[PDB]
């Protein structure tokens, strides 16, 4: 969930943003949280906190944790139509067998309106880097470094399994790169500036059956992040409407374009390239088909979302057809074909 405001958008897709386990204190209170690469911080709701987002999820209770150390520093988030504002503390976090000491969390004590107030996640675990973490805050695979849980390993790779017929909905590997997850050899990207996981992309391109020229957007290069936390693609504003029209989708109203649900049928592929290699997304991959209001709507996986400095969001939608390695050694993205 990308952290700033901006439009509602028509669609709320928090039920199928990808979370995950982890536990805090001692003993462990157990939650759930957003494994998100496109933030640095770390928080969950605050036993301190009755809004009604914190009534609704799981809380974290300092006075029943021996491991806790206070702080209380501020903080605040804003995610669009929600923010976040709470204070930080320090316990124990565990992740997997990981234990990760003296983690700073924030406690959240007000949490965002509605946009949040669906989520199936009790709070968020950043994984980007600490230069966009906010005061207080040492992002957790920092610690994890500094700690050297790793084994000297210091990347993480994230799977995501789309099969909505699936139980698994796949997986974070700390330390680890799975090649049981992937086929073929992995592209490499060096990152471009050490916040998000920021990376130049060469181009991105449609070539439709039922169109006489291809769409050619980023033809000079363009920036992009690689994002768990978000479900769509997102970039700038000009470009994806430029996209949507190709593809036949109408805007309306955060950002988000509809496609007409009987004409699915021989949409094109959107590729990225990204050094120099082909990454091509199949309609399959970047149609979501969502009911709402009692509709079932075809949307658009491409989105606009004007950034300070223009900048391509790849979410969900990317990363699903592709194993994805976060390098902390070597400051690098790479992407495979996801087996």
């Amino acid at each position: 969930i990308h952290e700033g405001p901006y439009p509602e958008p028509l669609v709320n897709l928090l039920d199928v943003v990808y979370y995950g386990p982890i536990s805090i204190g001692t003993p462990p209170q157990d939650f759930q949280v957003i494994f998100d690469t496109g933030s640095a911080n770390l928080w969950l709701p605050s036993s301190k906190c009755t809004t009604k987002y914190c009534l609704h999820h799981h809380r974290y209770d300092s006075s029943k944790s021996s491991t806790y150390e206070a702080d209380g520093r501020n903080f605040t988030i804003v995610y669009g139509s929600g923010n976040v504002e709470g204070f930080i503390s320090k316990d124990v976090c565990r992740i997997g067998s990981a234990k990760v000491s003296g983690q700073p969390l924030g406690e959240a004590l007000v949490v965002g309106g509605e946009s949040l107030l669906e989520a199936p996640f009790d709070g968020i675990l950043g994984l980007a880097y600490p230069s966009i973490a906010v005061d207080g805050v040492v992002p957790v695979f920092d610690n994890m470094m500094k700690q050297g849980l790793l084994g000297e390993q210091n990347v993480f790779s994230v799977y995501l399994n789309r099969d909505p017929s699936s139980k698994e909905g796949g997986e974070v590997l700390f330390g680890g790169i799975d090649h049981d997850h992937y086929k073929g050899s992995i592209t490499y990207v060096p990152v471009t500036a050490k916040g998000y996981w920021q990376f130049h992309v060469d181009g991105v391109k449609s070539v439709s059956a039922s169109k006489s020229a291809p769409e050619l957007l980023c033809k000079d290069g363009c920036e992009a992040i690689a994002n768990t936390g978000t479900s769509l693609i997102t970039g700038p504003p000009e470009e994806v409407d430029s996209l949507n029209q190709y593809l036949g989708g109408t805007k309306t109203e955060g950002g988000q374009y509809l496609l007409d649900c009987d004409k699915l049928e021989s949409l094109p592929n959107v590729t990225f390239t990204i050094s120099g290699k082909e990454f091509s997304l199949r309609s399959k991959d970047y149609v979501l088909k969502v009911n709402q209001q009692g509709q079932t709507l075809c949307v658009s996986g491409f989105m606009g979302l004007e950034m300070p400095q223009p900048l391509w969001i790849l979410g969900d939608v990317f990363l699903g057809p592709y194993y994805t390695i976060f390098d902390r050694d070597q400051d690098r993205v790479g992407f495979a074909e996801v087996a």
